[PDB]
């Protein structure tokens, strides 16, 4: 009754506002870390992203995913093992989940722009493993967030030339080449097979600001 | 003269507990130092705020859907005529006409929603170069967090159509879709306009992602592609 | 046995990110520096909170009339009397009144209301001096905000009538006045009583403001100056 | 192209009064001097935070009855299975039961409630050793701030029952009696469990605070004490 | 149904207060500017009211509006002339308006008395023009004001000595002489017909605290 | 309507703790005091109460009270002859009340759990004259907080050992002997029938974080 109105509304969202200022504000440097949740522990991407964790905290950085599963808890494994601190921000869905056992500072939020939010907040830039629909939604909402100055000093590196080349493909060949999109755009992002280049274009992008 | 005793509110003041001055005088004479304004505290009374003023001027808007496109899109084009075309479709289906209170296929939209009689509505964002809401937006607001506008697209819909656009309708696409995808929203018709604009996109999903394991083919389900506006139209009233 | 996860909430916390004391013992031990109590950004909150205070205690009230008039209007006086008769008169007719809670005339209106078996409010407002409410209000808040107060007076009634006063008393005067000249409010029965006292102000209002273009004629229609108690009741009836 | 004019909100920038930054750059780019986090005021926030996400996860719960009873207590105990027997029975009665959350009484409260496939419910709290809620606790919540919590067992239950406790049981009984001893709530059945138990305590409120006149002979009316699970039930049923 | 409402209320006001205190925060010292919404630009009053807003910048305000046309915007244009900082603060009202174009820094309220509080928390003294009822309202609530003490150093310039006369008489002649105020009262006003002498009580009197 | 909602009720509840903050913020350091609302004037409790007001402002404190009569009023009336600051926080009932005569610095809460937890903050130790239902609320609230410790170096003393001594045999001879609470809880109080040791183990203890 009550619940299912906007004055009620206002006083939840922004509590969730509240519960991540607060829980946020004292984070190191971070950089956020996106990618399947259905990546398989046995494979060589889920590899790369305890790769790419490990590497992120030697740089310097926290990391925040997620929280789910596959690339994100490879990326939060990652973290632990160079002993960086390892984040985790989820949001709650009809079926039961959990944090991943490789977050060690986690919130749950129900509102999905909240904690979207969050992600571009407390972090200086975004690295992106192959993923989904919810790793392309992250990934395009960065590349408007620079584009149109609401960021900055923001690398965002895809990671697998391979994967992600079929979309860099079609953005230069449909999009820019019909003028939906300029060709310094498709500079604001970097994609590489190597999880240290990876992390050197992010550590040279990012922060210091 | 000075009181002995002060009641002000819920609050007893007595004897040296009595203040010299007024609550208002404090008020209204001090400035003080001004730190607090550029910090996070007073920012996420700043949010709040817009997300109030947003519920507050949306109040009374009736069912809608809400269009995405190219900010960029010349008005002499057959993608621009679309707009208007859909924009004119929704409202004679009963739906209000949302978009992003842009130049290009988000004017052609408003446009299109005016022609037909319906209620347009513009919700902006700040950018960093000169530019107003367009000509045919009638219910106007500029956002100036992000954050917040990216939920009231969501909030006051039940569907998106997709003109063919650039990083900005991408963003949103996405969004849409794994807000369908993880069920967090329901009944949330998603259409794109524009064969030839989006079957490489389409291509890449069931060729790289699906074929990958990284969606289900069930997935792409979750939007259809069309070249009519008629069929367009008649998805999102089917469905929302 | 210092935990090895802790869930406070919607916040998870393992291994080295557990803190080493409960959030509760941080709150209910640590005094810090109180600089942030004499600030812009903790007065809003304190501002908020007197809204809050005052809807809260008003939620109840049936249809009210606002009374003003002089502080300094001594009890054997004819004005007295006047606001005596027309907190009667205002009960009588179904009204709550409603006062700035001083002596005088405001007095006089709330004696007036409880010799009728009434409702009697009584908003008062800090000052310098020791003043209590009167000892005819029934329901009595102080408030330290002098623009609360002033929302109060309009939100709860539906008309003035303003016994002979000063300063204080022209200020709501006027703003009812603009209020209604400029349409933010309606229906709102704006009466004067005392012929003789305002009649040199209506002089001026015509003689210099209505005549240099400053205010229409019309405008001056917009309240009724009366010396009967039994009319200015009947108009305010009329028109609320 | 930086703006001539910009309009973001309720706010108007001309000329030299438009800014060089977006107000969403500043807000997601800049991480400055957090010391705010450990103040008062911001911790005012961080409590009505709680507040709110309390009322909403409790905001369909049924009828409830408020369950305490010592953390210490042996799960092969009789004073145990009282506590299953009891979670239960309220069930049977149309109750939700609420507890603490915890091990010993409160978790044989919670069992109860499950085996007769009813609302179990588990208010946790913030504590310096590691500690979860009990296996048998559906409607979880774990609150850092006490006094947030001491209010949700009041505000969801119509009474208390209170298994044999220690010191934390004590505040909350005590709590109880004081409120309906002052009125501030009525029709509030206080049931204690275990007459072997609470006779001294009982002895001691009757030879020392009513023969000294610090509380009434009535006062010592507003609980029942039983050895008996089915008397308790109804005890509650009848007066809540 | 639920905007009709108390608890969504206090929110709208309160988000108004907050629009104020962040835009208006950082204002360098300043003085409120009242008067006819109705004076004509061809006016004497019109050319004062340039007058008045240039002479207040140059003596170190900013100058605060209504927003409006007529006086208000004159102050407002003659700030602008001088190169001061001109501040408008409106009020939505039923009819179509708009901030008039020499306001460099504005706000709409929707609530009439958050936007009264914002004229004098955010000045140090008001100079009147001849004006209407709405100036009038302004007008004597300074007055209460500084009677009551609840705002000091506050001077209060009317302009236009046969304007304001006939006022000034049944204040004295009305007022004063049965008791409703005193004589002292009549002190917490000036009035002048000369732009330079309204600007030198004002720069005299106001603020320095 | 309205008014019985959970939104309302955030915004009143809210509007307590920051009336609460704000009125208590600059108090000097504190101890609260408990006892009989009951206590008649005539009563050596009474001056018990008077004696011991006297004590804790000599021994620097402010003295906190419920605002009511009896040894309340007692120990608010001895913090004023001391000339200390005497502090009442009442809470509203059903029946027509003030907070009593010797009170400098009040509030009325019209929640329960926002006045407890003000008694808590702004204190840093408790003294607990012999008293009814009220008084053993506030005692053993203060005793678990000390237990689960949510507060620390936080005195608890009880004054007349005849009338507290029942209590004290029972929570050795039922509770800790049935283990529902250890030994070293029962050395979380004193108990004392003189008051300048009352004062002295409260000095000791109290405070200096």
């Amino acid at each position: 009754d009550w619940v299912h109105t906007d004055p009620w509304r206002v006083l939840r969202i922004q509590s969730e506002f509240i519960e991540g200022f607060g829980t946020l504000a004292e984070l190191p440097p971070a950089i956020s870390v996106f990618g399947s949740a259905r990546t398989p522990a046995d494979s060589p991407e889920y590899d790369a992203g305890v790769r790419l964790g490990r590497g992120l905290v030697e740089a310097g950085f926290a990391v925040i995913t997620g929280g789910g599963p596959g690339a994100m808890e490879a990326a939060n494994k990652g973290a632990l093992e160079a002993k960086g601190t390892s984040v985790g921000l989820g949001i709650e869905l009809p079926f039961e989940q959990g944090l991943n056992p490789y977050v060690d500072i986690g919130l749950n939020f129900r509102y999905f722009f909240v904690r979207k939010m969050m992600f571009v907040k407390y972090a200086q830039g975004f690295v992106v493993l192959p993923g989904g629909l919810g790793t392309l939604d992250e990934l395009f909402e960065a590349l408007t967030l620079v584009q149109t100055q609401k960021v900055t000093r923001f690398p965002i590196v895809l990671f697998g030339s391979e994967y992600w080349g079929g979309l860099v493909d079609w953005l230069r060949g449909t999009l820019v080449a019909q003028g939906k999109a300029a060709e310094k755009d498709l500079m604001l992002f970097h994609v590489t097979d190597d999880v240290d280049e990876a992390v050197a274009l992010v550590s040279k992008e990012a922060g210091r600001l």
